[PDB]
């Protein structure tokens, strides 16, 4: 078969929105935290466009919560990052990689603060709750870890903004980038974030009460018309172009915050404790033997289900390609590759076999746009 | 909307047999600990005939190990489970339920001893790894922690033992059902256990030599044309019909041991050291409030994709279903629920919404073969 469909079950989880996207036009599917993810509703190339013009609602509900609180809660969530939150303020969005004691990520969250005792951690894919539950009992800390009943809703776009002050009125409209408050939809009231896997602008709606999150949803489609809403998922070209990193794709767990690009995010030079500290002042030392960089391949097509080496002007390989995708905006594909310290540098040259052709691309800064 | 595609990248991991079960009809995916695990090879109900007469070899590289070792490794290792390993044996496999703060199920899991001081935990689908890590950072364990590179192949049904001795001669064998050893195929040694996700017999390969394990694999199609060898994967109607449970179906980490018929497996009053060890003393002298059960329905077809909630005679919530399929055997539906202690009672009836159709229902023991 070309295609592979996906086999439902009660472990791939569906969730609050799985009817309504299927009567929306969903034509395949992720599986991110043993839950569904949309990958597509038709053509990629135009859900592309029509986010970057217009304004989208998306079912990413299989970004799940950890939900840390009681006492050492604060401390819990410290130890799992290297990113500094001492100073952290209620109703903030933090992004946090979190990292093992070999200093390599785990996952690469964003944190939001509740409240002191309180915290709300927005994964990545991986089961983090099982590293928190895991930290929390060989430290011995006084914490209840739960994934809560949150499902959430992102509505993203330019026209974001102007969809959620028609719904939600103009106390929305003074959420700054990554605060959160709380927003009132016919009598209830929902958590919502300035946030988002885009760089078009928008909002995450954090679902806790199920039932009025479907009909703020169903609210969404019903007067965005005017604003040409409708359905979508996180876009694999813009995630490229923009160099939003996602743990199991472009890093893992063999991977550490340096070889990322994740430097400003790592905070040796304060007190706080966090796993694998000692480590990480070490390979800031010796410095990253490998990085993340752009690629561009001058082909019009290409169909990355896995990682594929590239090989210097002598066949050597120096680096692995993680992501890639046809770049309208290049006229060419673009990617995501771990390459080498020999071959680092923007614009240096390599071969890459696409079939049974080698073909010739070169290295990039990122983002690429 | 009906069936959807899935979306291959990076993150959901291939295997070393996916470029040869896409040249056997596999037709559909699931994903397990972040990787590509067959789900259908076409008709459900045909896989499940040939199965109960026949042998099939199976991808099953998604059931991943975490590998436990060095001096703290032994203990590491039993304080992330209730089950006794105090007089465990090298060469021996043991399930091995993975207990968190609560008492509930984190994973269940197959544990490996290969030495006193290396473990291979074989896993359901649950980042048991960062489980592990977390322990190991609070209690400052002297071990390493890794997934070693290491690739499930089943070989399952009546046929498995004849093929296996034909390729492995007689020493194969002797192996008794959760045993391991290691067997010479082309001078590279492969660590086979006799165990596997049927109950219709057989083996599981933990391919480590990965080419070597290629070839096993194109040797056993092969070798095995005399007992009708096909591909195959674990079959939702053997698994149901056999009460062989998974986590994420039928229980999750919202449930303990002695809500899922895992008594025999929890060890109270033995001197180990295990989490929740407290509450499961707790838990078992209250009794369970609930417990998984069999159910058969009076319908010829469903397809279950989460919970469903079944129902007493005025529409009251005694349980929830959690995996059913057709029977062929039975010729009808047949499920495992979690029933409410009100509703236990071997052939209790309810009822369960199915459309237009309100459907008779009634609760028995397990297994149902
Ligand atoms: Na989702
Ligand atoms: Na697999």
């Amino acid at each position: 078969m070309k295609n592979f469909s996906i086999a439902k079950s009660r472990r791939l989880r569906s969730t609050p929105y799985t009817s309504r996207i299927e009567k929306q036009g969903v034509t395949a599917y992720t599986i991110y935290n043993h839950m569904l993810l949309p990958a597509a509703f038709g053509s990629i190339e135009d859900s592309y466009k029509h986010l970057k013009e217009h304004v989208q609602i998306w079912d990413v509900a299989a970004e799940r919560q950890v939900e840390i609180s009681g006492k050492d809660s604060a401390e819990l969530v410290q130890l799992m990052t290297c990113r500094d939150l001492s100073k952290s303020k209620i109703g903030r969005c933090y992004y946090c990689p979190i990292i093992d004691e070999n200093g390599n990520l785990v996952n690469d969250p964003v944190v939001l603060k509740l409240d002191e005792n309180k915290w709300w951690i927005s994964i990545a894919d991986s089961d983090v709750i099982f590293f928190a539950k895991g930290l929390a009992s060989g430290h011995k800390f006084d914490v209840k870890i739960v994934e809560p009943v949150v499902d959430i809703m992102a509505i993203q776009g330019p026209k974001s903004f102007a969809l959620m002050e028609k719904v939600f009125g103009k106390k929305i409209t003074e959420l700054k980038f990554f605060g959160f408050d709380y927003f009132d939809f016919e009598g209830t009231k929902h958590l919502i974030a300035r946030s988002g896997w885009s760089k078009q602008g928008g909002y995450e709606v954090y679902v806790e009460n199920t039932q009025s999150g479907q009909k703020l949803y169903d609210h969404l489609f019903e007067v965005g018309k005017e604003f040409n809403v409708g359905p979508g998922c996180p876009n694999l070209i813009e995630r490229i172009e923009s160099a939003l990193l996602s743990y199991g794709n472009d890093f893992d767990n063999n991977d550490n915050p340096f070889e990322c690009g994740f430097d400003q995010y790592v905070s040796l030079d304060s007190d706080i404790n966090f796993l694998g500290k000692e480590k990480l002042k070490e390979i800031k030392l010796k410095g990253p033997q490998k990085k993340l960089r752009g690629v561009k391949i001058d082909i019009k097509e290409i169909s990355l289900t896995g990682s594929k080496n590239i090989y210097d002007e002598n066949n050597n390989v120096i680096g692995e390609l993680r992501s890639a995708c046809y770049s309208p905006h290049f006229q060419k594909v673009i990617g995501i590759a771990m390459i080498k310290k020999s071959h680092w540098e923007a614009s240096q040259g390599f071969k890459i076999q696409i079939n049974d052709n080698t073909i010739n691309g070169n290295v990039c800064d990122l983002p690429f746009i």
